[PDB]
């Protein structure tokens, strides 16, 4: 009978000192999911507002359906938050990313109550992050949910999980799947009814035990394994609470029965055969809406995704929404989850990294997608470690190890770190993050260094957990590093993909990033407040050429595309044309005349073709085609260029 | 049948937890309060004091409470923040480290041995003030930590940590006409409230019955004896109970004081009409050793040598004090300036905190009849010239406090270099600017000009010195510069200050920065480092500093003598001058038994001449008092007395 109501239809201000005593008149009205960031946080100058905000709605007990206790469920509130029912401050958090709650029957008694919300993203000492290349979007940019439970309720007080903890173990073509539930004001005179469920929904396995034993172990015969997506199947277990034979509460996750390993020369292997893991990160944020995205913004992203093929997603920096970790189980993609732990170690932050860390792992345990915990990203860019440093991270690897016996911690480096620094050999496996052919050197000496690396250290596994070079809408026929033009991030990934692409040694590359996305800090490029080092615009709107690239090396999707498209008035006679394809023949037309048949190692088919008047090129793969076209002229068309 | 139950003794404290502990720690450091985790490394220097977040954890047994409707935890001084857990339950926070505050939590004592743990903090942050000031953040729980058992119905306890009762006399001639109005929770319709007022000597002077729903009264006391300073700290005490039947189940009361003033802007401070000079010293709230925790006899030492030297007012800078200490103030007849940790830099988002903490020190000191003003903020503007958001922070909190105090007057203390002409000192009724000409560059002699420019420029705002001083540690010369940090010119330093200040009428007070040395471990300078020395007491109050004694010369009637350079013994000249400080008319000096001539000093800075030769005996006589010092001449100067 555990219901849950939607609660997101709210006033809101900036300029509050104090809680409200009754409900504000003259506020601004919103429907969360919400931020106050959207505009001043993407735009630049690092102007955005970082401070305390409030939210006002009444909850009228009238319109509730009547439980022994109400809850109050806070998907994201960036970064802390307050809450007061009708005045009385009931419960504070730390981190803008994890879901917490709070039982609120007591103070519900009014008729008409009034929840007050304070949210800041502030400046201090305690509170992650404090110092990464992405804005603090502030508010209650995920839903806020009301939960009315029976007396007797699985968990809703620890650290904001599910109440119920999956873990599948393989035996040969079987798997033992442990239930454990947590109760809430159990009667020992309560049963727990156990049911693991089929992808079509068919019962598969059910058992019966008391309350008192929160555990159990269900067989599940000849299980479809999770194979990712070859086969990301997906089971269902089922836990009810039953008093006399009415179930009172129920809770219930999907999960997936998968293996995999981390070999340091091998890569990633997933259900015993190698899985090359190569994909992207991901932040999530869209252009004008800051960070309240909307269900079909994640259905979106996701889609972009796989249509790109990427197989493996780093879900930076931080704990991501629920329902994006559903899609990436349902699509079968390799997940590398992690908390703000990043740039600068705060002493006084030791708490916060224990606290969200826990929230990651107690919330997300029941992810199959999921298969490393990421401690902290380029934590030493201050400088090398400190005992604080490495005690910190040493407590948080062996809780997440004590915590969760079947997946891996991670590290994502600094480039500049010392590949002896003691901090890389606490965790399990590590990533580096290297911009070699952006901040400085050649795209060349990616290649080399991760080889340098696996020579010193050959039994740690080292990923590439980020790589990318900044891209607008500019173009030139001589791209350079510097000149944020299109083809020369296209050329830069050509490059990359290269180098990493033929290591299976690399257990997981991830492109940095997927989508551009907000830093209101930024000023470079000629537009201000983002990271345009994505292979998709802020807005999803325009997939650059390097997204093609990808897609011609992962995708099974049969495509053909031109690049250049938006680079058309060229000086020279002669021009340069590139395909990708993930196809092996493909011939260009220049005005109907054919300049050639190519095929390619690597999916980059580089044509050569005269430059004179007015042409239209034709790339056909064949039954697939694409259309670009070019024109000759006297002198280079400086709005091409960013000057 | 209210009780106040010390709960000082045996706390479990750690800088190493990580969270709030399930069962009581067995091997964390013992501690008794008043306690402070940087009594040690917040006052050697390096600004190393550590910052962070502290865990302090001590049972509650059930059993050995009193019986009574509801138990309340009252915390008179946590540092900086605090959350207060019951059982692992969080059930109360707080910002703002020197305040009172209180939390009701009869519902969570669940078991016979309940276990209390309080989280202190005093980290940084853009939200609790303060963040930057010349000073030490000293953490944790350095004041009292009470339980309270009161009845169901109890005079408020959850309003910004008051005292649930407001005294406010008006004084109509000869008569006072006393306000007196007090604050309930969960009272009944048909309990009465018994107002009486007593006497000096507890005399019922009178007294009114009115039912639970009027929680206001006006009673009347004729041939008042006011509250006059100095003259005459005559205290009355209000006294307010609860009575369901003639049971009283709960009863308050404060000592207050009916007096009358105003702050001239030429004739200066104006106290139940007469003229009443406002000239005196700072004073902080911690000493040498034990950090910010002082016990009561710290606070009562401190003040009696403030009387030793006859201020007549202290600045207790910067932030809310300790109550008891505000009591010996009304005892004594000092007139009090409070003010609140607004300093230095104006952060935006500290705007919630002064608000907070300046409501906190109206409600929790209105009663108190030495206060006259209340200070919103110190050098705020040091970091730049006023702004928007700092200007609407101080109409903010100087309506706030013309709304809930309508006796008393706001200032400010303004940063030295700030512009008279900014727009942040129009916003108070009264200012009062902080000026080191003679120790931060510059030369004393300017004071004087200065003051009487601004007067010139702004004849309608009263204008005071809030900040005066220079640095002394154990330092001697017979050369006195701006720099050598020796006791002597800060000597001649605070003599010319005080015939510049003591002789201008307009300024309305005067307040000698500081009275004591205090704790400031981002401070290096002078020989001893974590320190401001600039005090005329050293800061383990064993050494009064010869400036002391000149303020002592112009403030007290207590008759004495003082030779000044006793520590200065070993000097090279063959002629030497030596200063005597006396509040008498005329002084003899001897040396070697031989008088060496009479001297009036007008500004009673006796300068006289002597020769230096072997080893002199040096003895000021003025009447019936005497004092004694040495001297010898030597041959070079001994490096010893040199900062160098
Ligand atoms: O940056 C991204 O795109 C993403 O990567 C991660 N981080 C990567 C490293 N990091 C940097 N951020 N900004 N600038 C530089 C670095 S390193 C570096 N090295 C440089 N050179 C110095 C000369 O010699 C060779 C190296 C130069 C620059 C930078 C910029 C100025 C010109 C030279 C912080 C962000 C963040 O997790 C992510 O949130 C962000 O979005
Ligand atoms: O300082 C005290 O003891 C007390 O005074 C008040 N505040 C006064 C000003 N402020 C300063 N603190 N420390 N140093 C300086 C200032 S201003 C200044 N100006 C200076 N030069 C400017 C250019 O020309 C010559 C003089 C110099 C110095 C300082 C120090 C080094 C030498 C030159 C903060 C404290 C505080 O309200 C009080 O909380 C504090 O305890
Ligand atoms: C993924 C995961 C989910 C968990 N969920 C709960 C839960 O909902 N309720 C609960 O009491 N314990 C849960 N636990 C475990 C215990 O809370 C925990 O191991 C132990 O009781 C320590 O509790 P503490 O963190 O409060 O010290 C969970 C553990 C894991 C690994
Ligand atoms: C010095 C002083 C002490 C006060 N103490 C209390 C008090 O203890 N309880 C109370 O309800 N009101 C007290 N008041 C007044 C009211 O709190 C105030 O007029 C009004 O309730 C403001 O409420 P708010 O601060 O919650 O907005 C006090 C006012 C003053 C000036």
């Amino acid at each position: 009978m555990r219901e849950v109501i939607n609660f997101n239809t709210w006033a809101f201000t900036k300029e509050a000192t104090e809680v409200p005593k009754e409900m504000p008149e003259k506020w601004y009205w919103v429907t969360l999911p919400h931020s106050w960031n959207e505009i001043d946080g993407q735009d630049g100058g690092n102007d955005y507002y970082r401070g305390t905000c409030y939210y006002a709605k009444q909850l009228k007990k009238s319109e509730l359906p009547e439980a022994d206790c109400y809850y109050l469920e806070l998907r994201g509130a960036n970064a802390s938050a307050d809450v007061y029912v009708n005045g009385k401050a009931v419960a504070h958090h730390d981190g803008g990313y994890s879901t917490w709650r709070v039982d609120i029957t007591k103070e519900l008694t009014e008729e008409e109550n009034l929840i007050v919300i304070a949210v800041e993203n502030g400046v201090n000492d305690r509170v992650y992050p404090q110092n990464a290349d992405f804005t603090f979007y502030g508010g209650l940019y995920r839903d806020v949910n009301i939960i009315a439970v029976n007396k007797s309720h699985f968990d809703l007080d620890y650290y904001g999980g599910p109440g119920i903890k999956v873990t599948p173990e393989i035996k040969g073509a079987d798997a033992s799947v442990e239930v454990e539930v947590f109760l809430t004001n159990a009667a020992a005179d309560q049963k727990l009814v156990y049911t693991v469920k089929d992808a079509e929904g068919k019962e598969v396995a059910k058992t019966e035990t008391a309350a008192g034993e929160t555990k159990a172990v269900l067989s599940i015969p000849a299980v479809h394994l999770w194979n990712g997506k070859k086969d990301p199947y997906l089971y269902t277990a089922e836990v009810a609470l039953v008093s006399g034979e009415e179930a009172v509460d129920a809770v219930s996750t999907r999960f997936g029965c998968r293996t995999f390993e981390i070999d340091p020369e091998r890569g990633f292997i997933l259900n015993g055969e190698e899985y090359p893991l190569r994909g992207v990160s991901r932040h999530q944020d869209r252009w004008g809406i800051g960070n309240a995205l909307l269900p079909e913004h994640h259905r979106e992203d996701i889609d972009l995704i796989c249509e790109l093929g990427a197989t493996t997603i780093r879900l930076a920096h931080y704990q991501h929404d629920q329902y994006f970790y559903d899609l990436c189980d349902e699509r079968g993609l390799v997940i590398w989850a992690e908390i703000p732990y990043i740039s600068s170690h705060m002493p006084n932050g030791r708490e916060n990294t224990i606290s969200q860390m826990k929230e990651l792992v107690v919330q997300n345990y029941n992810h199959p997608s999921i298969v490393v915990w990421g401690l902290s990203n380029e934590i030493t860019m201050a400088g090398s470690s400190d005992e604080d440093l490495l005690e910190n991270h040493r407590i948080l690897n062996d809780m997440v190890h004590e915590m969760d016996h079947t997946r891996l911690t991670t590290i994502a480096v600094v480039s500049m770190c010392d590949i002896h620094d003691p901090y890389i050999q606490i965790p399990d496996v590590i990533s580096y993050n290297h911009y070699f052919g952006w901040y400085g050197g050649d795209v060349s000496m990616n290649g080399p260094w991760m080889d340098n690396f696996h020579k010193e250290f050959p039994n740690i596994p080292l990923g590439m957990s980020e790589y990318g070079c900044e891209a607008l809408n500019w173009h030139t026929s001589d791209p350079k590093q510097g000149d944020y033009t299109e083809e020369y991030q296209a050329y830069y990934h050509e490059e990359m993909i290269k180098q990493l692409f033929t290591r299976k040694y690399i257990w997981a590359t991830h492109v940095w990033n997927m989508f551009d996305f907000g830093a209101d800090a930024r000023n470079e490029g000629g537009e201000n407040g983002q990271n345009h080092k994505g292979l998709v615009t802020f807005d999803r709107k325009y997939k650059k050429d390097s997204f093609y690239a990808y897609k011609a090396w992962l995708s099974d999707e049969p495509f053909v595309h031109l690049c250049g498209k938006r680079y058309v008035d060229r000086v020279e006679d002669t021009t340069k044309v590139t395909v990708y394809s993930n196809l092996p023949e493909v011939e260009l037309f220049v005005n109907g005349k054919s300049a050639g048949k190519l095929q390619a190692e690597d999916h980059f088919f580089h044509f050569e073709v005269p430059n004179v008047g007015e042409s239209t090129l034709v790339a056909v793969a064949g039954e697939y085609k694409d259309e670009s076209h070019i024109r000759k002229v006297d002198t280079f068309n400086e709005e091409y260029s960013l000057k």
